[PDB]
């Protein structure tokens, strides 16, 4: 949505630790810069690719 990512604005190295640390830790692809669909297509992806090694398991 409407929100985005700050950058610090700390001088020092133990700020920016501090930041990255207290980072959301809720991560969706939209931080890379991909759309947020790319998450379920690499899932999609990943469950395809488990039916097929289950598959091939029998």
């Amino acid at each position: 949505g409407h929100k985005d990512i700050q950058m610090p604005d700390g001088i020092r190295r133990e700020e920016f630790v501090q930041w990255v640390e207290l980072l959301p830790d809720t991560q969706t692809p939209s931080w890379l810069g991909l759309p947020n669909n790319a998450e379920r297509v690499l899932l999609t992806t990943q469950g395809v690719d488990m039916i097929s090694k289950m598959l091939k398991m029998q």
